[PDB]
């Protein structure tokens, strides 16, 4: 019964179906033309997010299989009644914690998703000069997480949502995060302790020990351990639940030093064991020490040997 549209640069669009609901935004099904699309609608008062990944969206080189593909961004409405828009494609079958809330990953599978997963990762953090539209800057994502990695048809993992993200440029100290903060379960000590001054290198860090804890969740789920599988559950979901306050956080991760349990069964697997120790260097207590996402990649790919 829908021979109305709405439209966007004058192609038209229906809106399906609320899928997600984003830190900032609520994420439609929509099908624009004769394709699916995402439409990420952030209300008025999250403007500084959605300007942020329209900015992050629009720097040089931001295109790459393993970053959710960027359609376009408009402000809607009446400068009375507005809404902001960000559309990207549609992944069915939607983000890596979905998933592993559904299906337990084989050893193969685990491989592909991480492979391709350090490799966005990998490049949104690098410095790359000399492309056609510009100076590709060093970019932190500063809210990695499973909800943040999305899924296509054959796995490959792609990197979304940059409302948080930050720029490097190695003439500048890193610009404002305008008091802004991730998710609390993925959050490194440094950041739950309430370190300030933080540079590239320390949102770098940052991002790598959130990634230990998203490669732990698919070790967590992955058939090549020698014994069960268990029920999918958050990082730290066992020791403080599925809604910590800042505090719960602060005790476990800061004060006990505890971290998701990598267990010995787990690393029967000549492979599982060389994920175990990655995911041990990447969550390490020393932002120092931590693993850069160049290095979780060759650690992947020995892995897959
Ligand atoms: C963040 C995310 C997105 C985005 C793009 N595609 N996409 C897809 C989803 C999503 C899609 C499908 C979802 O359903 C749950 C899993 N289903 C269950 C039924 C069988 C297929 C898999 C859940 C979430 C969420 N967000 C996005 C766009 C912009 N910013």
């Amino acid at each position: 019964l829908g021979t109305e549209n709405l439209y966007f640069q004058s192609m038209p669009l229906q809106l399906l179906e609320v899928k997600a609901r984003g830190r900032f935004g609520c994420v439609w099904k929509a099908q624009l033309l004769n394709e699916y699309v995402a439409v990420k609608i952030f209300p008025i008062q999250d403007k500084q997010s959605w300007q942020n990944e329209y900015e992050v969206y629009s720097l040089p080189g931001m295109k790459h299989e393993n970053i959710l593909q960027f359609i376009g961004a408009e402000k809607r409405g009446t400068s009375v009644d507005v809404d902001l828009w960000l559309i990207t494609a549609f992944h069915e079958k939607g983000s890596l914690s979905d998933f592993l809330k559904a299906n337990v990953v084989s050893w193969n599978e685990l491989c592909h998703i991480a492979e391709t997963m350090a490799r966005g990762l990998a490049y949104l953090h690098e410095d790359i000069p000399g492309l056609k539209d510009g100076h590709k800057p060093a970019i932190s994502h500063r809210d990695i997480k499973s909800k943040n990695v999305l899924l296509k048809n054959n796995l490959t993992a792609c990197i979304a949502d940059f409302g948080l993200a930050l720029k490097f440029e190695a003439g500048k100290s890193a610009g404002d995060t305008h008091g802004q903060v991730g998710t609390r379960r993925y959050m490194a000590p440094e950041v739950l302790e309430g370190a300030i001054n933080f540079q590239r290198d320390a949102f770098l860090r940052i991002d790598m020990y959130a990634m230990g804890l998203v490669l732990w969740e698919l070790a967590s789920r992955c058939t090549a351990a020698d014994g069960p599988v268990d029920e999918y559950m958050l990082p730290f979901e066992e020791e403080i639940g599925q809604h910590p306050s800042l505090e719960d956080m602060q005790e476990v991760v800061v004060h006990k030093k505890k971290r998701p349990v990598l267990r010995d069964y787990w690393q029967k697997h000549a492979g599982m064991a060389m994920l175990c120790e990655t995911i041990e260097e990447c969550w390490d207590h020393d932002a120092e020490a931590r693993l850069s996402a160049g290095c979780v990649g060759e650690r992947i790919t020995q892995m897959q040997r």
